[PDB]
């Protein structure tokens, strides 16, 4: 009954989105958009504004809510898909948590079936942890904000289904992630000055828990495992729209390098005091020019959270200009809103 | 040493902003932007993204920080406010604690002295308690926000100080706050399940301590209480540029009452997450719905926080076709952004 409240609680302070019932999901209100391609992308509650502060002009068309933690049912992918497909094709954007996964290709099957077209981009950015408790691989977290605003602003742009998911894979291979915690959401405990160092947005373990000495000593050592982390070699599983079946690919990922420009998000993880986010800013910046790493743009606030915890996230996004055209490009969302 | 660290990240992240050294304070890049009146707010830090992330086109011309919960000095307002006259004038926008007060004071009688045009706003919206610990009358929270916004859009359309002004105090004189807390910023200690009722934001006690049900309930007697204390007759004391001194006003709110319109702002204290002020705004719909008010714009999010506060706050805002009109103009600002 909580949940119901809060997703009607959206609808009443936006009627620029659906509310939709049996099955529950959210649209954009002048969804279905004729002659483009439409993005749509769902996972457990309690990351909000992810995803449901997403969809508007120039990012989701629609995303499925799932309870809390647990990923959406397929009948909400399929349904939703079916409400916002122009004749262009859906992209489902899927965080790579493996219900998410199960229930994304259970609906992707039989969407192509129904005579939806339609292909997958899997987001993997988090450097922290190779198979966490509800992952094989990397879990999917912050990075997803990023893609979905730039493909996002392909897809409006009028670019292809195919253009649109070869983008969106692409810039899954050139974002890292990692994220700490000082304090569990309402789910684990820690000792006082300690942390979870590459922590989870479902609370998952990380890579250890340490001492915490100071904000610019923590941003330091998430920076470095940026960087020691960045190397990245695994199978990805994506639609084929062509043949009708599921192609694995195989992808590497480059670690950042001196002399890339990037998109940095520095993330709230629900109960870190913005204040302390730019101080965060201050010292990744610090860190990003001693190694040679143009910050181009950036996100400070609460995009991916993880409920109520207390900690922080870092991304950086490797882009070059045609990627900047694309962030610069108008979105207009309850959660991100520039341009006209 | 860590206040510093903040505000390098705020210029570094945003270069639209300008950070003043000896003595520090923030304007627009662009300040002084001639043939406009200026605004002018600041106060202790931790209020983030109040002042500094409201700096910018259609809203403050610059804002002076405090140390934590701390008042900024005169020489901080004195000179900011010498920095961003466009020879419009400046008008001052002071939340009531005793500290502001008295700073913004000095600082505004020299500032005429000096040969700038200047006046000022109170914002006494918090109807929980009077002559709070820092506080004579009632103190000044959230509802700051709406009028900054308000008023930055006259100051922007390009209407007179004295216009500036008077929309500012008849806004003061229209708008209502109340807010909660379950858990206090790293101050003061709640058993389980127990709430403050009608808290500060500088987490200043409230009406009581009382049970927290559930949060349904807690919003209801939240409403229940901008309706039974939204009566409050006052002395404030605004600087009279034209005669040169200081001039009290008695002035009378009425409370809220059917077939008002008005603009809500649930706000994040600072460790609520997302999701539930959602579900807050819903429960608040339903009872505005009841007692005829119209919701005619909202925000939810974090506008007005208590560093890592567990709570929210409400306010309601009386408005009407004018002033929608003043909402829906352009803003572009670190915390809002819209408009063409």
């Amino acid at each position: 009954d909580v949940l119901d409240e809060q997703l009607a609680g959206l609808a009443k302070a936006h009627p620029s989105l659906t509310l939709h019932q049996d099955p529950v999901y959210v649209t954009r209100a002048d969804a279905p958009v004729a002659g483009k391609v439409a993005l749509l992308s769902g996972g457990g509650s309690g990351a909000e504004p992810m995803h449901c502060g997403y969809i508007g002009q120039g990012m989701l068309s629609g995303a499925c809510p799932g309870e809390i933690f647990t990923s959406p049912t397929p009948d909400k992918i399929f349904e939703c898909a079916m409400q916002v497909d122009g004749g262009e094709g859906v992209l489902l954007i899927i965080k790579n948590y493996t219900g998410d996964i199960l229930n994304f290709e259970t609906a992707t099957e039989l969407l192509h079936d129904s005579g939806v077209k339609v292909t997958t981009v899997v987001i993997d950015d988090d450097v922290a942890v190779k198979d966490s408790l509800y992952t094989a691989g990397r879990r999917g977290v912050a990075n997803t904000v990023l893609i979905e605003k730039l493909v996002g602003a392909a897809a409006e742009r009028g670019d292809s289904l195919d253009a649109c998911a070869e983008l969106g894979r692409k810039l899954n291979n050139q974002g890292h992630s990692i994220g700490i915690a000082l304090g569990a959401c309402t789910s684990f405990t820690l000792a006082d000055n300690e942390m979870e160092f590459g922590v989870g947005i479902h609370g998952e373990p990380g890579i250890d828990r340490r001492p915490f000495s100071s904000l610019d000593q923590t941003v330091d050592e998430m920076f470095d495992t940026l960087l020691v982390n960045g190397s990245y070699h695994r199978t990805l599983r994506f639609w084929d729209y062509q043949q009708g079946s599921w192609q694995e690919e195989q992808q590497t990922k480059q670690p950042l390098q001196s002399g890339d420009r990037v998109i940095a998000l520095v993330n709230n993880l629900g109960a870190t005091p913005l204040s302390e986010l730019y101080g965060v800013y201050n010292r990744l910046t610090t860190r990003c020019q001693q190694a040679g790493l143009t910050i181009e743009r950036n996100l400070i606030g609460a995009y991916c959270t993880s409920l109520d915890m207390t900690g922080f996230s870092i991304t950086l996004l490797k882009v070059d200009d045609e990627t900047l055209a694309l962030w610069d490009a108008p979105v207009h969302t309850p959660a991100l809103n520039w341009g006209k």
